[PDB]
């Protein structure tokens, strides 16, 4: 008989997982930007002489320049209702790091007993980290300037306070206005203890409701998340009847028997795996928007990888076909020696990182670290990023001329050695794959 | 018998657009530099502390800075005919922003209602702009400075005032010197209520004529626009009546029969298409000129596309010869194919496409729009920009690493799966084509 | 019998040329680190809040930033024996611009009759350059504040003055010092009246011999230039002479009879080439070095084409062997259909642009010449500056979505069309010619 | 019968290597970033108006400015123990520069007889050094400002002094803190007596032991050095032996015929040398860590080619299947021909190389050298850099527009002829060897 209705459920299905990524993304694209702003904001109003792009590098040098750079923060602080642009509120703190009734941290942390003389070449040093905090309330519309930082000891410095506001972007989309706080850490880092004290600012939004959010003239949403998890438990339910019908045949087939021992679809699998996906992150989501889950990271990776899930399954709708379906029996065919040519090239490229670590770490930018190798690596197997890479070794052509050398060898063979014959070799294999189909 | 006249045709057609869009070509890049060269004069003058390059990210942190940079706007203008470069006249607005007699209007716009209290977190907020306008007359050779911008309430600031100047480049080229009327806006914008304005400042041209345009001693163009109609109505006509006799063959060859149904030249229909695209762009080109219309970009698409067009054709004389028709035909084989692997493929990119604005809009720059992941994707498949994505990712290793191996899997899992499979398809695909033909 | 005689003589005009294009090759990039050091130190005197890097955004914006940089290069002009550390002499002009007994000229260039007012818009101008000069002449160890600039009809303003130095650099090599004359320009240039003025240093080097040149304790490169001479000079004799006898050669076959009419070995041809090149660039070159001739460009450009082309007949060397022979005649079988197939894609490259010129010209920094579009197209072509090209085109998409839909269909259609049809056609043209010589 | 033995200790082999180059490349980077966030610290501390990025372009133009260079270091290193943030101790110099019982040593550097009048064209130069050097010691908690450069003789001027410091990162990673001796050496250099003075900081670090170091409560890397000396020494035996036993059989063999005449396993030549490597590399490390060899760039280079060679074996393990060893074979079939095709596109290479550098050195950054020019062009090759160097030379083409059209056709025949038929015929020839093996 005819009974498209399954194949039915699966559209819809994309569809309404497609509208509910888009619609998920727009609105974490929205409260990004807010965060990102007044994080920003926050920078051009806390770090002294602070210029953007200059995050990495921004430290201090000298014991007048940190003095300043605290004092400026904690006066910026005091000063925000008076010179912000931004509406900020106190919290008058009650946690770990503020006193019960403090707005304001101001901590040192240093060794316990430390004793460092160069010049004797001696030293006694207890590693163990005593922290002193000054405590700084604000007015409602005073010892902070007499701290001493014991720059031998020391360890780092930092900033603790938080700021309360209100996200008034919402009022676009239609949305309730959200009450954020945002926690505010300002570092200054001497782990290092090299004369150079870098100074970095960090912030940590908690999103909350609002008491009385009284908006004028002001469930879609929800109702379409509940929409959503219904058609992909259909699926679910479907997909497992499937499954449950191939086993019994298989069951039924090795009855007579008296790759061949596998009998399932596997792209009911895939579906199975994207409605869990798709449900496991609706739930999330509606925690999110409820504001009774923050966790941001899981929801979005769960919906994005089911969606792309569900997308590969038209793959599947083309495969019905003939030409679609030898297009794609020809990588089928082909994936087996590209994994096996995987492994053999893998196990040089392997060497070749370790190598280029080991030896370029020291004098290179981009080998500092085994991810930056291989991410380096990689990018020169696919022609990106080559000529910067023969600059900053040739910048130091002066000094090492024996690493230069080596810097030149181990290039020339790596580029040579992979593009040459390992990209060669993947493209006649897959030709050949092509030809064997056709044949 | 003999007859290359309709061939001869066509070449002087490639030929006289060809020469028109470089005359039209080198005219707007002229009138482009003027204005872009006026536009960076502008923002030199009239925003306080700006510099080359910091356009989007410049911006004011406090109230102080925002009355400076408003105030410093204003008093340029007013210095203007003192200070400037550029000779530049006022207007003495009569439109919709400024009143009867005013060159300047600086105006608020805020919420009607705003109350916002963070600290009880509370507020009420009717949503509706409400606009007050500070109108300022120029001085031919007074309350701006009591300006209170409403900080909680405040949305944007705007700073509307026009110029008129005359163009002189035209003195080069031999034409007649034009009267430009620049429209500056300055935004001072708050709609993210973040703490941070940008600052910006955008300017639009009216170009007329000049009343008395007097140059000592001083219709090329307008005749070769002309002739140029008149070459591609000529060619309109004899490719119309080719279809003309081609469907009434096709009519006499059905009558005995008693992609086969299509008896028609592709070739005439390109050319109908860039004949009607010329002339239409040859019509809007005289109005620019005579400064009737200004809609620049509408003839310029036109003008382009028929000369692509245009230039197209000479594939069709290369077809009459045997080794071009093959090197063609080639192509023509393998085309049905490559559309059908590009559907393949087209879904899996995709879906890909969609997963990466959902995860790794918050953390990547090159992921915040759907636009941008699908130019991220493209130029990543071709070999492009791969690096600065690592280490734009990299950058963030130590916040989220379940975000950054995400990163890690999708970006390796896509390269490998497009430039190792795909492309080399693609190139499998052609080469059979190839062959084909020679078999 | 056995004549190796001739093969002897190709190898050591290899190794000669090689050899004297490295050695002026190290002199030339010796003379260009001087010359391009004092240019840089000449900037950084004269140009008043100059820095690195900003060359060509540096300009003037006002009539005080206009007046103060004129100015401050005129003092530091007469102040450089005392503030400079370079050494330089004034020359007390007797050219053009400078009168007899004046070191520094400065000029304004202004239209004759020049009557702008934009503001009744009419103006009456006679276009004619009218150039008044003040004379500076330097104190041996008046007026030119009192200038005015006429800024409405002002076209540029330009400072002349010339600068003697030794070069001392040529102290290591063993050179004797060279006398260098720098003949420094710098242009205010007004040609746009768009109220921002560029201001730029030029540079002109004069090198001559020093009157009395005596170093201490202090004809190689002369006799090696002669040497190089008569080896060059052998070899075109002998190409001669072996082109006769193939002439010779085919006027008897032809006597016979009664690509097939060319009998004639293009490698002698390219050989005799090369050495006619070489002749002439180490005439040039001998004189360059005697001072007599400065013409810098057309030596190297001879010296290095004729390096080239003798660096090409190791190919002829190799095709006497038959595994190199047959890698050869691959390419030379690939040929003829390259080029082909070379047309047809080049009408369609030359349309796409001309289109994009046409289109992006106002909105792309890359777009704004033919020349560079056509270096755009082939970057994309091969896969380079992909991403940055879609970014600038998408810092525009809130203007002119019309622009920027038309800018994402050219570039994908552009790169699709090329990268995945053009490309993989040459790939399967090679391939074949590669089979053929192998069947 | 059955003895994987031999086989068993070349894994746990290749494991050992690999664990202790991971732990070699930690500790080095530890002591790397060390190292250069000291020397960060010091430019920062004792280079006057120095901003992080101007390392290339940091220069003295004025002899007010390099007077205020070279005081502001000495006062800065006076100023040291009351401004510095990183604990520095003196050294009371005793060596070379220093004289017994000063820290600081400021010397010129000029020719012995110079007089340059370049108004008169006429100068008598003596080369020769003479040094002239003002010793400062530290006061424990006088005539430097009398210093007189003269600038006409001027070579370079250079301070030296050294720096005590201990290393306090150690105590992550439970390591002993280590006495770093920093000798910092700033140049004023004038070689070039163009005007402009580059001025640079070079340090150079002599790490030693530390007198007492006494940490509260604190031989396993020493013992896995010991460990991993040992495995490859058997494996060196073993590999040793099968290569008798080898040429054993060869003499057996050869005693009976009455590349063939090589029967040698290349694998064991391999391992012998990586077990070479490995057991050179650990004795040098056993040297650094115990403090009496610094040579980190020698033992590093052993380590990393030892590692990368004992991973390329995974591939004689993947031989021993069929699969692995065809798709190896197919390598191995290729190479010789890519060899020779890798030749005569060399020769061309060579040639560009050569006229790239005489031509474009003048006029291109990218081409200043011969390494510099073979590294552009080999990212032209494959792809990268192509639009930087296409803009660099648009960049110049108003000046010199017949070295412009030069760089135009270099470019596009190098690029085209490279791309576009060498690396096709690489493909095709690597894809000869495949069906070569599937026949």
């Amino acid at each position: 008989g005819r009974k498209p209705c399954k194949l039915m459920l699966q559209v819809v299905k994309i569809l309404v997982v497609t509208v509910q990524l888009i619609l998920f993304g727009l609105s974490n694209q929205l409260a990004v930007t807010f965060r990102e702003e007044n994080t920003i904001a926050f920078r051009h109003l806390f770090l002294l002489g602070y210029s953007d792009g200059a995050d990495d590098t921004f430290a201090a040098y000298t014991r007048e320049q940190l003095y300043q750079a605290i004092f400026h923060a904690v006066d910026q602080y005091l000063a925000l209702p008076d010179v912000s642009l931004g509406r900020y509120a106190y919290v008058r703190g009650g946690g770990d790091p503020w006193t019960n009734g403090s707005g304001l941290a101001l901590c040192q942390r240093y060794y316990h007993r430390g004793h460092v003389d160069p010049a004797n070449d001696t030293f006694d040093i207890d590693p163990m980290v005593v922290t002193d905090c000054i405590q700084v309330d604000p007015p409602e519309r005073s010892s902070y300037k007499n701290l001493t930082l014991k720059f031998h000891k020391l360890v780092n410095v930092t900033i603790h306070f938080r700021l309360k506001t209100i996200n008034l972007q919402s009022l676009i989309n239609n949305e309730i206005p959200d009450c954020y706080t945002f926690s505010v850490l300002i570092t200054f880092d001497n782990k290092a203890h090299s004369g150079r004290i870098p100074i970095s600012l960090e912030t940590q939004a908690h999103i909350q409701e609002c008491k009385h959010p009284s908006v004028f003239q002001h469930s879609f949403r929800l109702l379409f998340d509940v929409v959503v998890i219904l058609t992909c438990s259909l699926s679910f339910l479907l997909c497992a009847r499937s499954l449950l019908r191939g086993f019994l045949l298989q069951n039924e087939f090795v009855g007579f028997m008296w790759e061949r021992l596998e009998f399932v679809n596997g792209w009911y699998i895939l579906l199975v795996t994207s409605d869990v996906l798709t449900i496991s992150g609706t739930i999330m989501k509606i925690g999110i928007e409820a504001k009774n889950l923050a966790s941001y990271d899981v929801c979005s990776i769960l919906l994005g990888t089911s969606t792309l899930l569900v997308w590969v399954g038209v793959i599947r709708y083309l495969t019905f076909f003939h030409n679609y379906n030898i297009l794609i029996a020809t990588l089928r065919v082909a994936l087996p020696s590209v994994m096996r040519f995987c492994c053999c090239a893998g196990v040089i490229y392997l060497g070749y990182c370790f190598c280029g670590w080991i030896v370029l770490g020291p004098y290179h930018v981009k080998f500092r670290s085994l991810s930056m190798v291989s991410e380096c690596l990689f990018s020169l197997i696919n022609g990106d990023d080559m000529f910067v890479t023969f600059a900053a070794m040739q910048a130091q052509q002066g000094r090492s001329s024996l690493v230069w050398l080596f810097s030149q060898l181990y290039l020339y063979s790596f580029i040579s050695l992979f593009i040459y014959m390992v990209l060669s070799l993947f493209i006649a294999l897959i030709t050949g794959a092509y030809d064997t189909i056709k044949h």
